[PDB]
């Protein structure tokens, strides 16, 4: 898809590694600011936070998963993520990334 990142859970705090070109156009933000950050900067004021908790979990499992939730871009504009994230092994079956795929949501 047009908008996605690319996390490496094996640097501290699962930063961004890549941003495609549409998650900047989506978010408002340039590769410098985020490369190397956790993407919980795109959560603000009125996201619920059970949904962050089960991503912390699928993330801690490291299964596929599919939520909604509110997120906000530099501007502080609120859009409704419909974010999944899909984990990236090697041959051997040992993690390697996380994609994430930013899809329009509703609600
Ligand atoms: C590849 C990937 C992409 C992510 N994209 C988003 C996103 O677009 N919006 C968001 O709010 N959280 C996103 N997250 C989730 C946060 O990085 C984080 O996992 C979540 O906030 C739960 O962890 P925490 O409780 O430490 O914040 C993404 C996570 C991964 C691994």
């Amino acid at each position: 898809e047009k908008n996605f990142v690319i996390t490496d859970p094996r640097l501290p705090d699962n930063p961004i590694i890549f941003a495609s070109d549409g998650f900047l156009e989506l978010t408002e933000y340039s590769r410098e600011e985020i490369l190397g950050r956790n993407a919980r900067f795109l959560q603000g004021p009125e996201t619920d936070q059970a949904t962050v908790q089960k991503i912390r979990d699928a993330i801690r499992d490291q299964r596929e998963t599919t939520v909604q939730l509110i997120n906000y871009t530099k501007s502080g504009k609120k859009f409704w993520n419909l974010l999944h994230l899909q984990p990236v092994r090697d041959q051997k079956g040992e993690l390697q990334y996380f994609i994430g795929v930013q899809l329009d949501g509703s609600d």
